[PDB]
């Protein structure tokens, strides 16, 4: 046969919803992508040849079907959608042509499959020669409805069923391409959805009996859905199809970037559950009791207590020696593994007719004076007749029964007393007869009686459900031995998932269980044998998918977090490529003996990447994690290195300076203009009162941080329009006169990156300083740090000449104004080049804004949560609870809204807990920003390496949505001058140094300089003064 | 034409459509919140401000 698969086609709109310019990993019933499908050649024969078996295209309605046959005349009419088609279901009939349909739901009892005859001299739309049979069944019409050839169009239809209602999807896409499966995507919209009320399990097409063609299936998958700006389905991706399917699903993006991503955990299913029990029945009174000389009578039914043991009654059943193994109240099955409080062995002899009398609700002389089962009916009958094992010639009436008493026996009352019975009035006193008879009679049964009147071997078991301990429990089903494989075990009460391996301990007689330091199941002892066992949860770990960005192709990979390889569904860029390491059972990544620089650590020290290699290329490679490679710079006791060069690189590490200053109309948020909800939340009171208090405290705290980090001097300052520095200038950061607002280009690039983000109480408090005026501040801050500089601290914009402003800044990390005064022109040119690289990266690498765009991302995500736990409706079926309140009677509605509102208070306290913890972290960040502006922009901290990576030379503020950039101008050394050195020089027979300086020669001459740049000078008493001794100095030069 | 209802990025009702005639529409909540009192010290006068 031929089994060509289908393309990415087979999808329909999720439900009766529209939502544009927005993605959704919506859960509904979908055709899996790339699944193998058919190529059905059932097409007509021709006038001279063209024959074939021409069997029927038939695939049962497995959760749904996709139809993708591109005919050229569409003689196929029937669309038989019946649950079974066997003359018992209303099979809806569908016939389609250019967008109009007739509908009928009649049964089907056709011959073969409804077929016709295609021949010559006929067959376009009409006949003039008839033929073309149409009718084959008529029982009921429970519903109805009335409305070149190179691939002019395609008639594709997806069919799915929910709740019985059925949705036809049709879309006649024009596909003129005659090449192959069109590598594209277009969804299918629903015309009519109507409730047939029956399952669909089979669909079959009209044919005849006496080139692309596709038909697939459906499984409850779930897709990522992308809707364009014009709002329609363009491309879709699954979740469970491949690793990148779930990667996109968990990232909700058609353009996923590279990284590891939590997807799920491989819940490795236990192979079997290990049921086990003590070695033997442990003295069950049932293999020894049945063969006994004689039983006792019913009034004297024996009592042999059962406890401290187990009994296996199933082997008694398969011995086939019971005339009854049916239990009343309890069932004879599931009597094995379920045990009851107290059990007794009672052996005695009953009549066959009295087999009835010993039964719940049954009456009799025996039931009245000889044995009663208490009305808490939990009992059984186990017995077999005794014509063969207790037969005696002349018969035996030693089995008697009580026959006089005033009332019934009490529960479990065995009576042997011969208390003087007198129903009548006269004291009998020896005068016995009328109203005076003896209260004892026998049974008088012979072996020759009927089996009912024949002796019986009877043992009944009393299962009382008392308050006492239950100590007669179930049978053995062990031999489920397991070694080193992930299973479940059952040691009658104490379980544990995973393995059962021999362990290094010893055990004690009184002990049966086990434990560990964390007080959890660690080891168990076999009740049937002595063995030092261990139990460990099966695999757990995790599933973090490694993959490059989806701009790169779909070479997928999976990872198991620190787990032994016990699941391998692997099946020339790929192949048998299992490689387990400290990361665990890694798959889809060839192990590499070498380890380049890590990008995406995956666990325990491995980084799977997507580089290229040459052997004779593009694949997923992993290695033990590292950093670049190993470095080995020799570290003598007299060697140094000093940079003849450096870089002024404006690294952009940013800080979240505020939040979307949301308030909560506590009542209105919970209760949007609803009477009883508002009443109840006001009655609860204190809760949302202090929630509002806390959020207002938020608002005020972050906007006061906004002030102090920006309006450090409330006196605004505006940058002079005279932008003149000869090269030092700040074109794309300093305010642009011609722009609408007085921002610059980098603000524009920040703003148009608001693509990451008011109806549901998301009351957005306006910032105290909006775009224009927060820009007014930030511009003032830039003006201060460029003109007033550090002296901006105390309310006075004490201007300073900028050329010496960054000179003092450089002195902030111990750099004399020399390098500045001799390099400032270049310094500025590469400053501008750094700024341009920043703008290019922020326009070309969104991860440059990574952490701030991310924090804004979960700000918006938290707001979306706050919205969507209204969907988390706890037992209600609408977002705002007021309609549920209206849906129930006002008392009953009060009852249900009680626990909806308790859940809503849960949601409130949750959301405010996350908001407060964000407030705390961002508050620490806010003080951090204050320190950056103050110790780092309003001056320059001798505090090294926090104003961004590397050193700090300068830092610049500039607006950002609820955030603010800091142009971390860091000093980073470049060159390595690794000539010798020492603590000092004993040039005067004693140590020497300036206020600070390393003595680092060239060999040609001794050079003294700073410790972040190579600006050497000779030893001279003016700078490198004289102190210390040359007595015990280590590593010094004479 | 395939649209009957609407929503937006934050899963909020963006547009609703008159199901008896087809015209564009939007939903912007009325007040956008906000009730506070800017009054000076009640030790000073009672000329309020909203
Ligand atoms: C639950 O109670 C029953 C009661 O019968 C026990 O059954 C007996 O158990 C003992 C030991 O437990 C068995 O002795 C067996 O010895 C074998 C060694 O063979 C040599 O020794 C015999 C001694 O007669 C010579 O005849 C023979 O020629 C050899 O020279 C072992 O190989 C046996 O091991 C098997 O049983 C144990 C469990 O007992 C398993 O763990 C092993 O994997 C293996 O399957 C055994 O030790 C005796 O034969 C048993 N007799 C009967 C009638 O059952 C059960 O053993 C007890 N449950 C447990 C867990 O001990
Ligand atoms: C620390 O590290 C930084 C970068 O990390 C260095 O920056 C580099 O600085 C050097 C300084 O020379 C730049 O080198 C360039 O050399 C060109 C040579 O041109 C001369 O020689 C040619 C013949 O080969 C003649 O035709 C020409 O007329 C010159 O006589 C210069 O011309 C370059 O000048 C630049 O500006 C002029 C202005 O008109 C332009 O016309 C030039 O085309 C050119 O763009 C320049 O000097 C080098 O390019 C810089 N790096 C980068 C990446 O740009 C620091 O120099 C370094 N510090 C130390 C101390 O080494
Ligand atoms: C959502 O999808 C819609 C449909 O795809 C988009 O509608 C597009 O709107 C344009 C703009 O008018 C159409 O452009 C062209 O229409 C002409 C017809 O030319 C003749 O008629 C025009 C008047 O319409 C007249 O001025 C000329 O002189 C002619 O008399 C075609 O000949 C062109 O090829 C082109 O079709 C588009 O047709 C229509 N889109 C298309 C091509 O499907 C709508 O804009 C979309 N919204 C978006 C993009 O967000
Ligand atoms: C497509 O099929 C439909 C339904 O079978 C056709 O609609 C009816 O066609 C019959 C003739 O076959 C007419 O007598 C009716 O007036 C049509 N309309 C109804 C019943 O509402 C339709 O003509 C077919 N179109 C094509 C191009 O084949
Ligand atoms: C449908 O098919 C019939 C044939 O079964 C077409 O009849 C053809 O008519 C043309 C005249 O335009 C003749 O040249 C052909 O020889 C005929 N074919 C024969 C006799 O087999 C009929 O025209 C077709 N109609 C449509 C609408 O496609
Ligand atoms: C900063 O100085 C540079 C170089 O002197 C200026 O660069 C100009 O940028 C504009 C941008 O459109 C270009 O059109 C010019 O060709 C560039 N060179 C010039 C004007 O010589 C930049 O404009 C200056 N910025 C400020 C604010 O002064
Ligand atoms: C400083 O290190 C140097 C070399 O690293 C030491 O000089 C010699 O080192 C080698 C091997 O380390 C020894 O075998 C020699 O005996 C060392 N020579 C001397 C004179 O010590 C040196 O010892 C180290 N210490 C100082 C104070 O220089
Ligand atoms: C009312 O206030 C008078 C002046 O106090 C001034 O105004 C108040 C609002 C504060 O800002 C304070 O710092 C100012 O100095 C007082 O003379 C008068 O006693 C006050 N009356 C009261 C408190 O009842
Ligand atoms: C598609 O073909 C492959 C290759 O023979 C086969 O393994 C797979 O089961 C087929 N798909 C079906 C039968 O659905
Ligand atoms: C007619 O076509 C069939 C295709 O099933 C082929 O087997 C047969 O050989 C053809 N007839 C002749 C005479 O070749
Ligand atoms: C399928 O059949 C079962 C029979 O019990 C019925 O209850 C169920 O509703 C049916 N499903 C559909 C979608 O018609
Ligand atoms: C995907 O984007 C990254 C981002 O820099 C780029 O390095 C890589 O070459 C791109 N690959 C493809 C296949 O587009
Ligand atoms: C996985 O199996 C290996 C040996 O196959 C074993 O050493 C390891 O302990 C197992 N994993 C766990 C978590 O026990
Ligand atoms: C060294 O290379 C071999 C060859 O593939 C590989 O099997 C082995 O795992 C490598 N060793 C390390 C530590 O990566
Ligand atoms: C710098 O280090 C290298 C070792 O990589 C050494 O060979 C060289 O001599 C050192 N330079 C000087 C000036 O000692
Ligand atoms: C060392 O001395 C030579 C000769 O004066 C000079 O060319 C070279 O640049 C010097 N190097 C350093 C690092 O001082």
């Amino acid at each position: 046969p031929a089994y060509t698969n289908s393309f990415t086609r087979g999808v329909y709109y999720p439900d009766k919803v529209f939502r544009s310019s927005v993605l959704h990993s919506t859960q509904d019933l979908f055709l899996p992508f790339f699944s193998n499908v058919t190529w059905f050649h059932a097409i007509h024969v021709s006038g001279t040849n063209g024959t074939k078996r021409f069997d029927n295209p038939v695939l049962p309605f497995n959760d749904g079907v996709y139809f993708a046959s591109t005919e050229k005349s569409n003689i196929i009419r029937g669309w038989i959608f019946g649950t079974t088609l066997d003359s018992k279901t209303q099979s809806l009939l569908i016939v389609n042509n250019a967008t109009n349909v007739v509908i009928k739901v009649c049964e089907f009892q056709f011959c073969n499959d409804p077929f016709l005859g295609v021949y010559y001299h006929k067959n376009n739309k009409s006949w003039m020669e008839s033929e073309f049979r149409v009718y084959s069944s008529a029982n009921n019409c429970t519903f109805e409805y009335v409305s070149q050839g190179n691939f002019k169009n395609l008639r594709e239809f997806v069919f799915k069923n929910i709740d019985g209602y059925f949705k036809i999807y049709s879309k006649h896409t024009p596909i003129n391409l005659v090449r192959d499966l069109p590598q594209g995507f277009s969804a299918l919209e629903p015309l009519v959805d109507l409730p047939i009320g029956i399952n669909i399990t089979r669909f079959q097409t009209l044919l005849a009996l006496h080139a692309a063609y596709y038909v697939g299936y459906l499984q409850p998958r779930t897709f990522l859905l992308k809707y364009n700006e014009n709002g329609t389905i363009t491309d879709a991706v699954d979740c469970a199809l491949d690793p990148l399917s779930e990667t996109k699903c968990t990232l909700k993006s058609f353009t996923v970037e590279k990284g590891i991503y939590q997807t799920s955990n491989f819940r490795v299913q236990p192979t079997e559950s290990i049921v086990r029990f003590p070695n033997i029945t442990n003295l069950c009174p049932f293999g020894e009791v049945f063969n006994a000389t004689r039983f006792a009578s019913v009034y004297a039914w024996n009592r042999k207590r059962i406890s401290n043991c187990v009994a296996d009654y199933s082997v008694l059943y398969n011995s086939a020696s019971f005339s009854t193994f049916k239990c009343y109240g309890v069932s004879p099955t599931k009597l094995n593994d379920l045990c009851f409080t107290n059990v007794y062995a009672d052996s005695f002899v009953i009549r066959g007719d009295e087999v009835r009398q010993i039964a719940p609700g049954q009456t009799g002389k025996i039931a009245d004076y000889n044995y009663k089962l208490p009305d808490d009916f939990t009992g059984c009958v186990i017995a077999w007749n005794s014509n063969n094992l207790d037969s005696k010639v002349g018969g035996n009436y030693n089995y008697l029964y009580r026959l006089f008493r005033k009332s019934n026996l009490k529960p479990f009352e065995r009576d042997i007393s011969t208390e003087i019975y007198q129903a009548g009035s006269t004291p009998c006193n020896g005068v016995e007869g009328f109203n005076c008879y003896f209260p004892l009679q026998s049974y008088g049964f012979q072996p020759t009686n009927g089996v009912g009147y024949q002796p019986y071997r009877v043992v009944v078991l009393s299962f009382e459900l008392l308050h006492a301990p239950a100590t007669v429990c179930g049978p053995k089903k062990s031999t489920n031995l397991v070694k080193n494989k992930c299973v479940n075990f059952n040691f009658n009460g104490l379980t544990g998932t995973g393995v059962l391996t021999e362990s290094n301990k010893k055990f004690l007689p009184f002990q049966q269980f086990g434990r560990d330091i964390a007080d959890t199941t660690d080891a168990v002892r076999d009740p049937q044998t002595l063995e030092i066992l261990d139990i460990t949860p099966c695999s757990f770990g995790g599933v973090s998918v490694i993959t490059p960005g989806t701009n790169t192709s779909n070479q997928v990979a999976v990872l198991y977090q620190g787990v032994n390889c016990t699941e391998v569904p692997v099946a020339y860029s790929t192949g048998s490529n299992v490689f387990q390491t400290r990361a665990g059972c890694l798959i889809g990544a060839e192990h590499v003996n070498n380890s380049y620089e890590c990008d995406i650590p995956i666990g325990a020290g491995i980084c799977a990447s997507y580089q290229t290699q040459t052997n004779s290329s593009q694949s997923i490679i992993a290695y033990t994690m590292s950093l670049g490679a190993e470095n080995s710079v020799a570290y003598s006791n007299n060697s140094i290195a000093i940079p003849t060069n450096f870089t002024i690189s404006v690294t952009t590490e940013i800080l979240p300076v505020s939040m979307t200053k949301t308030s909560v109309d506590c009542t209105m948020y919970i209760c949007g203009d609803s009477t009883e909800c508002s009443n109840l939340l006001l009655q609860y009171g204190s809760f949302c009162t202090q929630l509002n208090r806390a959020l207002t405290g938020i608002a005020v705290e972050q906007d006061k941080n906004t002030q102090e980090v920006f309006a450090q001097v409330k006196q605004i300052y505006k940058t002079p329009p005279i932008k003149d520095f000869g090269g030092f200038n700040f074109s794309q950061i300093l305010p642009d006169p011609s722009k609408p607002s007085k921002r610059s280009f980098i603000e524009d690039l920040l703003f148009n990156k608001v693509t990451l983000a008011k109806f549901n109480g998301l009351t957005v408090l306006p910032p105290l300083l909006t775009d224009e005026m927060i820009a007014q501040y930030t511009s003032a801050l830039l003006a201060g740090t460029i003109t007033s500089g550090w002296t901006f601290g105390a309310g006075a914009a004490l201007q300073i000449p900028f050329a010496m402003q960054m000179a003092y800044r450089f002195n902030g990390i111990g750099v004399t104004q020399n390098v500045l005064y001799e390099n400032q022109k270049l310094i500025a040119n590469q400053f501008n080049s750094a700024i341009g690289k920043i703008q290019d990266s922020l326009s070309s690498t969104a991860s440059a804004l990574g952490k701030l765009q991310d924090v804004v991302n979960q700000n918006a995500q938290a707001l979306n949560t706050l919205v969507k736990q209204l969907s988390s409706n706890f037992g209600a079926i609408s977002s705002v609870l007021n309609d549920i309140l209206s849906r129930l009677d006002p008392p009953e509605a009060e009852v249900q809204i009680d626990r909806l509102i308790t859940g809503r208070l849960q949601s409130l306290q949750t959301y405010v807990t996350q908001q407060l913890i964000r407030a705390a972290e961002i508050r620490a960040s806010a003080n951090l920003a204050a320190t950056k502006m103050s110790e780092c922009v309003l001056g320059q901290s001798k505090r090294v390496d926090f104003c961004g990576k590397g050193y700090h030379l300068m830092s610049f503020p500039q607006s950002a949505p609820h955030g603010v950039v800091f142009l971390h101008v860091t000093y980073v050394p470049a060159q390595e001058k690794n000539f010798t050195t020492a603590p000092a020089i004993c040039h005067d027979g004693k140590a020497h140094f300036p206020r600070e300086g390393v003595f680092v020669s060239n060999g040609t001459h001794w050079f003294v300089t700073q410790r972040n740049f190579y600006e050497p000078q000779i030893i001279t008493t003016d700078n490198t003064f004289v102190s210390g001794n040359c007595d015990v100095v280590i590593g010094i030069v004479n």
